[PDB]
């Protein structure tokens, strides 16, 4: 009843630190250091160092996967693991070899591979020397590392992504306390933004330098959800349309139309917060765009007002322009605290077919995670997940809408594959296909996972 | 008689590596180290060690320039000096205190200074290291160094130079023997003639963007001599074309036209010995055109066919296409092996004035090289060199009338202001203006020098 093109992807995603262990990693990343030195920030005292313990079951969890319906997996190579000195990319031969263990076996499952380079994970010795992401130079040894991902597995990967949702970065590293170092900084998360922009079209430019086949193309996964005001009053309305440039055009502009969002820069401009730039810079950025776009949705994103003027003497931060709102008769994940929207989803879809040349996309993550789902094992040992199915229908149902309407929309990918470590919430939440009991990594298909491998053998529902 | 356009500035030149000694100097340049470690390739064992003393002297050697009508004075800081770590440009605090002493002094004299930045001196630990200019990296630490000594000098400095002759370094370093590393190779040569073809563009970027007053410029100082064919037998005329591509358009079309020569770059292609360009980087080079052109002139440039077919099994170097030609009945320098032809300068004006926008430019080099200058000694111990006062004469009659046409030069600069090291062949040959007594640094004006004050303060002779 509910169809979708001929080739639709259906896909689930992860990414290295979250799946893999620390098993033989050459470098700590900010979570790694931030765990060995502050593990009471971690839930069950849980951090990164076995995960999901993917450096070791990789084989049989791609197995596990397959059955699970799963035609491409997106996950992210460690920078930390792959590269022996940042300074050069030299490369450290075991990570090399397990990477290429992991693609291989990828195909070798059917599975195709969808390979991000960067999620949540800088090297804490690049923070420690340059400041990490503040830092111009760092930028331009991601691109380094970036080149030696293209030359090494380029040739059986098609699909690539410079970053998972850099907003993340700057909105944990600098504004609000969620990833190490916890600066909040306000000015400096400006700074922070461009340059990973930048770094990204250095990304782009770097890899089509480098591509021989048709198929090989690159993008960037951003959060595009609306920006909601609270009512049609005025202050509302102004609080939302700075909501939107500052939490979608800030990078969807540069990444797919070139340029930084005209408005926003005269804002920041008008509080002495713009970023430095240099015309060689912007006009790699302008020169460069993304071939395709990969959306994570979750939950939608309301604003009102802000409590007090703007203009009161306080820090720069992006909020002093917009507040948080929740509306009454919100439909609530309520253990999670997340509201239930499905229809965002059209919405986003709308937008990129109409302001953004209908560029190719993809759901790049939407899942829902629920805690203590032992409580829903069967006589079995199943883990009878039918509200994890509900979500998905409601949501593959506003995505069909938009595909309908003639968005460009070419896959849909479940966060999760495998239940998989969630930062400081480690594995209070659970989100994949396919359980994981931690004590001992053993991995079960939950009912929901049979329901996906349906799924994408009818296309629909 | 010979009159010159109000303002003309009457200068000299020299370099850092060629007047300073190494005192205290923190790192070796390739040609220090070709010295400690091979002195024996140097005239009389003379090395760069002592040179003109100039790291010691400087104030008083400003002093005797001044009284020779120096008004503006060409020279070089030194990577090796200026630079504590290469990879980040921190700065060397005695370096600095050096280079402040002697520009200050410089304008304690009313001397003009005219700074450039790179004179043959490659550090050679970036040698070792990286392979010098073969290394891309190399390009950027080099843009670091740049960017220093704009932060450092630029509040009293209006005119710089991103290079002397970069030719001269592909030819000495990569093809000939010339300089240390005395590399034998074709192929690397045409990548290190593009590489610092892009750290000058890069250079002038930077420049710019700190630029603060309208009066500061950046150029390049390259020679552009005519290659004189040496009949008009299609064979001929065909390695003149070839010569006049390699030897000038290589570096003055992308310095002054934002781009290389498409004839130059077919055949460069067709040979398979083309250097690695990104877009990045060409747009970088098309974007950043020099501000002014530095000329150095001192002997023509002649060509024939080469002996055999460029076809021929050998390896690929430049010189497959021309040979040089010996025109019989040449006016030579005998004692030095220098044809004497000033009407060159006056096609040089033209070809600037027609084909390049008629930029601003001036001559940067030009100067007549003697041993044995004690022969010449009156009774005061002066050196009579009427020898360089006729030279002199001849090139500014050739360069006057190439102004009377139009061209837009505006300065002359001579080689050299105190007799300094000219590398293996340390101080066989003398170019000065003064002489300087090397066993003990006594410094005294030549003939030439009070000739060279009387013609500043007249604009003509």
């Amino acid at each position: 009843m509910v169809e979708f093109p001929e080739g639709f992807v259906w896909g689930a995603a992860t990414s290295g630190p979250q799946t893999e262990g620390n098993f033989h990693k050459q470098h700590q990343n900010v979570f790694d250091y931030w765990f060995a030195t502050e593990p009471e920030q971690f839930d069950a005292g849980v951090g990164p160092d076995t995960a999901s313990n993917f450096y070791n079951d990789y084989d049989h969890d791609l197995a596990l996967m397959a059955q699970a319906g799963v035609q491409g997996l997106r996950t992210s190579i460690q920078w930390t693991r792959l590269i022996d000195d940042f300074e050069t990319a030299s490369l450290n031969a075991d990570g090399v070899a397990f990477y290429n263990h992991v693609i291989d076996s990828m195909l070798a499952h059917h599975i195709t591979p969808y390979i991000n380079l960067h999620h949540f994970d800088l090297p804490v010795a690049l923070y420690d020397k340059y400041h990490g992401w503040e830092s111009k130079h760092v930028v331009e040894l991601f691109v380094k590392f970036a080149e030696q991902c293209f030359k090494l597995f380029g040739d059986r990967v098609d699909h690539w992504y410079t970053f998972n949702e850099p907003k993340v970065v700057v909105d944990g590293q600098y504004l609000y306390g969620w990833h190490y170092p916890q600066v909040i900084n306000g000015p400096k998360a400006v700074q922070v933004a461009y340059n990973m922009n930048l770094a990204s079209a250095k990304t782009v430019a770097r890899f089509h330098e480098l591509s021989v086949r048709p198929e090989q193309q690159i993008g960037i996964i951003l959060n595009l959800t609306p920006a909601y005001a609270a009512s049609d009053d005025p202050a509302d309305l102004a609080a939302a349309e700075f909501a939107e440039l500052w939490s979608n055009n800030l990078f969807l502009d540069p990444a797919v139309l070139g340029h930084f969002p005209e408005k926003l820069v005269e804002r920041l401009t008008m509080d002495g917060v713009l970023w430095d730039a240099t015309p060689t810079e912007l006009a790699i950025i302008a020169a460069n765009p993304v071939d395709s776009l990969g959306v994570n949705y979750y939950h939608p994103f309301r604003v009102q007002r802000p409590d007090i003027s703007p203009k009161s003497l306080q820090p720069w931060m992006p909020d002093i322009y917009f507040k948080e709102y929740d509306m009454p008769g919100r439909m609530m994940n309520v253990d999670r605290g997340w509201e239930i929207y499905p229809q965002a989803m059209t919405d986003i879809a709308r937008n990129i077919q109409k302001n953004y040349g209908n560029i190719p996309w993809m759901i790049s993550e939407n899942g829902m995670g629920v805690a203590g789902e032992e409580r829903f094992l069967d006589k079995q040992g199943v883990v009878q997940d039918d509200y994890r199915i509900d979500f998905m229908k409601e949501h593959l149902t506003a995505l069909a809408k938009g595909i309908a309407a003639g968005s460009n929309c070419q896959g849909y990918f479940v966060w999760s594959g495998i239940d998989c470590w969630s930062w400081n919430h480690a594995y209070h939440n659970r989100y994949g296909l396919i359980r994981n009991d931690i004590h001992t990594q053993t991995k079960t298909l939950k009912k929901s996972a049979k329901w996906f491998a349906e799924l994408g053998e009818r296309n629909g529902f």
